[PDB]
């Protein structure tokens, strides 16, 4: 089984982990408190500290909020070359001078940041997306990483919508707030 990483242990990390397992992946979780977080996951999931989880996979969902990204900054060297999937949303349209994905890319300039899955609710990961809204919008400045995340979306039974460069991340982040 291919191993996919998730940082964080909240509602989104838990739902993502469900879908990943159902779709045939092995999951490693990076948590600040893995002994405590382990009870929030099945035994088949490897729950560990961030620095250990990162050694087990090259593709990591960053299932934490933007305001906590800098808690990972000391992992910069270990994260070099890895794909980081920015799943985040904000409470306001155009909330910051840069999109959350661009902010993450600036914190980890030698990682490969891909925006994706922010439009998917926790409940949609558990039940599946509505038949008329299986779309997940994906973008990245790195074409190879973009294509890997597109293929992951397909394996998770979503319809990936390739919006090209990371410049698309801003309006992808605005989309849940628009109607
Ligand atoms: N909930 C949803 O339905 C959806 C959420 N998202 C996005 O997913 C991401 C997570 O959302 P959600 O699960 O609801 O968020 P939570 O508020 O549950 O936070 C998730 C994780 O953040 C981690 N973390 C929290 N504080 C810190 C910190 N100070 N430093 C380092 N890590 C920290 C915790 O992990 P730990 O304690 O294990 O370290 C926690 O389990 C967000 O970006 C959200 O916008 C996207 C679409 C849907």
């Amino acid at each position: 089984k291919v191993t996919v990483g998730v940082i964080g242990s909240g509602d989104f990390a838990k739902s993502l982990t469900i879908r990943l397992i159902r779709c045939g992946y092995h999951v490693v979780i990076g948590s600040r408190n893995p002994k405590s977080a382990s009870e929030s996951f099945p035994h088949v999931v490897d729950v560990t500290h961030h620095e250990d989880a990162l050694t087990k996979t090259n593709i990591i969902f960053v299932a934490i909020h933007r305001e906590h990204y800098t808690s990972l900054s000391d992992l910069r060297h270990l994260l070099v070359g890895k794909i980081l999937i920015d799943v985040s949303n904000n409470m306001r349209i155009n909330q910051y001078p840069e999109s959350n994905a661009e902010y993450l890319a600036s914190l980890f300039p030698d990682s490969l940041i891909v925006k994706g899955f922010n439009v998917v609710s926790a409940w949609a990961l558990q039940l599946g997306p509505k038949d008329a809204s299986r779309q997940v919008y994906i973008c990245s400045n790195n074409i190879q990483a973009r294509q890997q995340v597109i293929e992951l979306a397909r394996q998770l039974n979503f319809i990936p919508i390739d919006l090209g460069s990371l410049s698309s991340a801003r309006e992808i982040e605005n989309l849940p707030l628009r109607l």
